[PDB]
């Protein structure tokens, strides 16, 4: 049941909160949204800069001070303000999805049915997690008593994506918020609006003041402040492994703030032959197509057994060829456009080095349309590991298909690259699934699906796809600081 | 019981440990290793360089991949390795301890009963985590099954201080190892020699090739090789902020391998006038004096309630003007040198500066002796906040005593500072002793004690005395790299 | 703020609760419900047999077998159910709590405040659980990959007490059904009508049927029933220890069914000489008064240092003399009647028996009013370690006060009980509180306070006070049952 | 290499043993212990009775008292105890594995290369994590500190069965040892020896005294004085169901004492026509015939499918008819006798049932020798589910293969028993390993192998089968209690 909205969307929360308020800029400068399968502008931002962040981060170190509010309340009332959250982002859904799909040049299908529920169910789970946080008792040698304290670190500083806004806005404050740190939150240039409007809800779900403030503005600027604050505890970044290196220079050279991060991806699948050949391609074709390619787990190689290759390349052609381009609010439209200039000129740029490298394109290649920033669903078989759309993250509709015949040799072509966040394996055979899995280094690892993606399950790279991990009971470590207190005592006893 | 060697030490390992044989450096090049007592050359070691750490990676790759003997080895037969490795430390604890005690000025009677004790006692903790490293299965959304493996990283750079040579190296090596990493290891230029013994240790325990390597060198050469490798997993880090700050700032300027750093402290104690005045007074002195004050947990400004404080300072004052300088080998001496002419010039600066920005001079306050880098104990009293003693690390046998009057001040105080590594409170109200603990920003927090530290426990430091934790269940978390595995299935039960 | 309810409370469920639906008893026989306050008949509800619970077992074993719709939902949707209940449980707190008031004889503004408010807390703590009860991968030796499953152990028969009707249900049913257990519930034959209505709300929320099912009934009917029964996997029981030896034996003599216990205390008090006096006399006060003394926690044994036990024992008179008796749903009312003739006969007993083995009498000491079972309350000093109201669990407003001079002394009569569910211990020294409560064979320690329990807390009893642990982490372990499953493989790698 | 001991046995070790010291019964009765093998007597040893229990208790009572050796000793200190007591039985292994040999009928390989790596290897795993049993401090609701203790339980009664006497002695101590507790084991009847040589060297490796007691000593006199003991407070035993249940009466009717069992089993294998089926007629066959069949885990039920069961009917039988049976000290043998004249009659009549309710013998079916307790390996096929072999534990070398066609049937097949200690799944799908093993109501549940069971891992049954766990991080719990202590704080922060 798809559900719609029946009004116009009309844009009300448009400037920067900090402490449960709506502030200009100091600058009082704007700038402008907006929608990339139109072009237009939809509205004008309140632009955060480093002297905006410097109030956010002052904000979120008072709602952290002992003593107050946020750190005195129980760990179960954290809970109940995040399960509060997730019910109203319920009832706002229509809107919210509404207005994710025009910012954010998102499928409404997907926006609506998994975007938004994404997002109720992983803050509903981080909730459940904040009574749960628990240090330890250890028996150490000598006559004392030693504890742990698993505290929240501080203030959070953490710089959203503009591939899913709303999904990662909540991964980022729902386990930092669950632990009992403070948030100051920059979301990305070209898609502010869906953050702001969660915004207006924390205030009415009654959190704190200070407790989460959302600063929109730019990477060099306002993104920069974050990560060289000399307040900020930690920083939390998603989006490109070369700004993920930046972020992480930044710290070390600022105040060796923590940091986490999620980054690019060129996630490798598998293909024996003996594997059930339609629910490969299916997923393989998913896998690389969702959300317009823009996805850091993006199966973006797909290795094929070669006695079963050719048939693979022919399903996986005819599965492509079946989109409707369009704006992705309209019904029966299955792929909206690319977000924005740079990245759809990328994505053209690497198209055209897979062409001029030699690539066999199978289908697409090029752009569609007099308006918005479409790119046609690209295939390119015959890929070759040397190949530019072999080896960079090309962030777009674009699919790669690549032969093998020994199995040894492909897990060093899968393995072979920076990158390492994710991958698939399809096969039949028990010791190849469990062995071929060990085998990849890959922070998640598929097998017989692919993009399968839970608040249960920690998710985040090896290499240089990132740095910790985010969701599950493994993610919310990186949201706290460990203190041990060690008492003197008389004697001890088992 | 203090035994002792019955022979002269003998120098034997001297070169760069690869792949369980000794190398020269490509270089050719070797390097002076000076006794601080004496500042007599005790040996020349190879010098190691980026060309000779390269050489080490390439081993330590070698001997992870997938297939290897390390890989491959039941968990519980890594937990053996370390078990046997503690048993020939404890056979080789007489040399190593007079070692330990030759290069690095260390007191003998400390390099025997605690530095080899808690090697020993470290290394078989670890060995007893190995087998006992466990993933999760994850009731996930969906018909999946869904589990995590938690596998070593890979190739752990390791860069050990000079202050606990033998110490530190086993709180690198044993959780990395039990985790079932491989290593590159670089000893402190001062201090390489006890590591190149437990590297012929390493060999004659039946570690396979390339598991454990040692390329002794200098910071900004082979140190600096680690932290930028393109091939290395994960640095981890003891010594300076100052240094702590480069390391994090090379692994994200080349291929953000993972970075856990133990960096300085200025420690604080606040002794409440309801203490047991003698018991803070002995502890706070070990404290700040432990191994010529060359501890990152330096109990470095000591804070006493104003009705004790002249009592206080009296008792520290004679406690302190008992010792016997000289060589750390001698029975009846009890403070042996500084390591090194830069620590010792750092030290009499800062020395300088507690007597012209008018800190009141109680005892010491110069030099001592004819040779060796030995520093008089030394004790301030009246130091206040902005004073260079009261900001920044001495890491020397400078105690300094300040005086409170209000308790949320002197927590303001206590918490005003970059550093955050330990703290102690001294109290016999409970309550007091609970908030005062969860109000301090330090990593270790002692109630009644000072300088408590145990395998059991993890510890690590706030802000910008750390990032992560090493030892305790905890600490090896920061070894091991998680990957979530998730099969598709028919149809999941709970 | 204490709300009311504004219209009579009507009585609408009585009948047995099996997959969903309202069942007559195979009999047709019913039983007579009171009001303890004015011994008057409040409705005839369906009275089971073991005919009954033979159906309740056949629906609960349904409802688990594979394929079914508790079995294969997903986790997180168990949680969701979990919190939906708590919130109609919340929507309908008025009516539940002067039920629970009328039926059971508990003062209104606790049972609204009280016990309302833990079962909706302990509702919503238990939900947060259900999709983060997690299993283990593990590196066993050999080439296998091993991993457990923590799985529901399956059909549950639980016998809640007449004491804490709804909290007690509420304690039993959350973890059970959060791990994915199916319930067989026996409410109290004095008390089945909060938890016949709770059955309508299970119902409402959308349970799949047979996964609750609620038979009514007598303890050596229904009760032995479920304690015999060959497939009933596990059985909880609260309730006195002698029917828990019951509950052990049969449980041993059928089918070797799963057993936790929580069952009677007399569970001690220290105060110190040192202690914060009036809060020691308010928190054992309410200690053994709460609810009219029907509290298995009840501080019945309050052993007071000699210098300040004569302060302690006057202060304590003062209080108790200070109680107002009544009908439990007046305002101001502060203290209700025992809960039916049995324990009002016994409370009479033992009263008189501290009177005859030459206790001495402070206050109260007999009965009170024409109708209904009330107690005056009553406190005892000069109390001996040989007297049968220091021995036995009187379950009444009967306070105890002893005397101490030898703190060892006073550890071993403190422990000299088969008992063993909780303690507490009032001293301003920290060394005496983490000592004194180590020492203490009671399931929970408190310090300076008494009777503080919460979700977050593991509860159980030492010795003859129970088996196993409710809530908390800890007691959810206690509703899983651990599967290995290890596979062969080619070869494995860490 | 299977080294021997070079001179004849002699046997030493023959006394109660209590408080480290050799007591002869109270009574001053001896019993015979005979070898199996010969019908000879071997020796004679002291019969401990309730007297004798009692004295072993009350050590084991004094040993575990607040502020002993046992009780204030480092966790560390435990682990290191139980590490020195693994050397010293790989030091006697020799010794050792031939007295078990001897006594228990066991063949000297297995005796040698599995009993001991065994013992040895759980030992060390033990030991491991004594020093890694760890409580949690908890986040409760409203102003307290919150921690728990996992404690010791105290004195813990072990009774352990005659198949594999040595290590059922170390699953029990060890666990129970590392967490702190103190034992009175009971070794069988039949097979006392080898753990009173442990005993010799639990006093060598310098346990306190009372730490370990072990009474020789009958089921219906020392085990039941053990079962119903009013200060033993946990009970452990393994053997038979039938005894398991007046255990668990016993404690009931007692003193409520934990009770864990791991009792008897009817194991099914499935085997899918995909199955490799040489690999599954070589696991399913040692999982029958091991150690004569006297293993709880007997895969006892063999189900094939239709179109492959000929094939593995014949080469199952090929496979029974290579034993070579005789003395099981002499190499080359490789089927020793039966434990003693009851088992060896149960075993016959229950052969004699498989003929006579018309199952079809393939092989074997008598006794063999003229002295000995041995039968011949035996082979039914043709078997159904109404048959006394398809429902009774056997217990000797007696293999059931039964057909099926379909798997929904056979799975309610393999789950139709009141036993469910483990199971075997043999297939080379993916879907149907991991969904069988999730259906099977059985404790370890293997794929492609059979009866591999490590130290790592947590072991026992569902059902009848048995009630907790032995060994695994999950083992260890049911070895500790859980002390929950709360403190009145002025004000908590997160
Ligand atoms: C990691 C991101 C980039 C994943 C984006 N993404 C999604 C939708 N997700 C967003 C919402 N998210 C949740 O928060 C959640 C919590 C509980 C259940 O879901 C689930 C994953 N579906 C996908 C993909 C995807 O990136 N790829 C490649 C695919 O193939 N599919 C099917
Ligand atoms: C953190 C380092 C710099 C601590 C160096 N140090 C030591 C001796 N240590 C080295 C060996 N170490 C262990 O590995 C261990 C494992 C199990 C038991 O001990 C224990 C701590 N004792 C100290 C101090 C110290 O730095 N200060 C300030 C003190 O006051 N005391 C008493
Ligand atoms: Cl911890
Ligand atoms: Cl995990
Ligand atoms: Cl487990
Ligand atoms: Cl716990
Ligand atoms: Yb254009
Ligand atoms: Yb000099
Ligand atoms: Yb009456
Ligand atoms: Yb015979």
């Amino acid at each position: 049941d798809l559900p719609v909205l029946l009004t116009d969307l009309k844009i009300q929360y448009t400037k920067i909160f900090i402490n449960n308020e709506w502030h200009d800029s100091v600058s009082g400068k704007k700038f402008p949204v907006f929608n990339p399968a139109t072009e237009e502008e939809l509205c004008q931002v309140e632009e955060g800069d480093k002297e905006d962040v410097d109030k956010a981060v002052k904000a979120a170190r008072q709602a952290f001070q002992i003593g107050s509010p946020w750190r005195t309340m129980d760990a179960s009332e954290r809970g109940r303000l995040l399960y509060k959250l997730a019910d109203l982002i319920e009832r706002d859904r229509l809107l919210l999805a509404t207005m994710e799909s025009m910012n954010g040049g998102k499928l409404y299908s997907n926006a609506y049915l998994s975007d938004l529920a994404g997002c109720i169910k992983t803050l509903r789970y981080c909730a459940g997690w904040a009574d749960k946080i628990q240090g330890r008792t250890i028996p150490i040698d000598g006559n004392f008593f030693t504890y742990t304290r698993h505290e929240p670190i501080g203030v959070c500083g953490q710089i959203i994506p503009w591939n899913f806004p709303l999904v990662m806005l909540i991964w980022k404050i729902g386990p930092a918020l669950s632990c009992g740190n403070t948030v100051v939150v920059k979301p990305a240039e070209q898609t502010p609006l869906t953050a702001l409007h969660v915004a207006s809800l924390i205030k009415e779900a009654g959190f704190p003041p200070g407790v989460v403030n959302i600063v929109p503005g730019y990477g060099p600027t306002a993104g920069a402040a974050i990560s060289s604050h000399m307040d900020i505890d930690k920083v939390a970044f998603t989006g490109s492994t070369e700004v993920g290196k930046l972020i992480k220079e930044a710290a070390g050279k600022s105040n060796l703030k923590r940091v986490t991060l999620e980054l690019g991806g060129k996630s490798p699948c598998i293909v024996l032959a003996d594997a059930d050949l339609d629910n490969a391609v299916e997923f393989a074709h998913h896998g690389v197509f969702y959300h317009q390619g823009q996805c850091c787990i993006a199966a973006s190689r797909i290795f094929v057994e070669e006695s079963i290759y050719d048939e693979f390349v022919r399903r996986s052609v005819e599965r492509a060829k079946k989109y409707i381009l369009g704006n992705p609010l309209t019904p029966g439209v299955t792929q909206g456009p690319q977000i924005d200039k740079e990245q759809y000129d990328k994505i053209l740029d690497l198209i055209e080095s897979g062409k001029k490298e030699g690539a066999k394109l199978e289908c697409g290649g090029g752009p569609w349309g007099n308006k918005g920033y479409f790119v046609q669903p690209t295939v390119f078989s015959n890929v070759t590991d040397e190949m530019r759309i072999a080896k960079e993250e090309i962030f777009g509709p674009v699919q790669q298909i690549m032969k093998f015949k020994s199995l040894d040799d492909v897990i060093k072509r899968a393995n072979n690259t920076f990158y390492g966040l994710s991958a698939g394996v399809f096969t039949k055979d028990i010791d190849k699934a469990i062995t071929i899995s060990s085998a990849l280094q890959a922070g998640t690892v598929w097998v017989n699906c692919y993009g399968v993606v839970s608040a249960q399950c920690p998710f985040g790279g090896f290499k240089m796809s990132g740095n910790g991990r985010e969701l599950g009971e493994y993610g919310f470590h990186e949201y706290t600081e460990v203190k041990t207190v060690t008492v003197k005592i008389s004697q001890k006893n088992s």
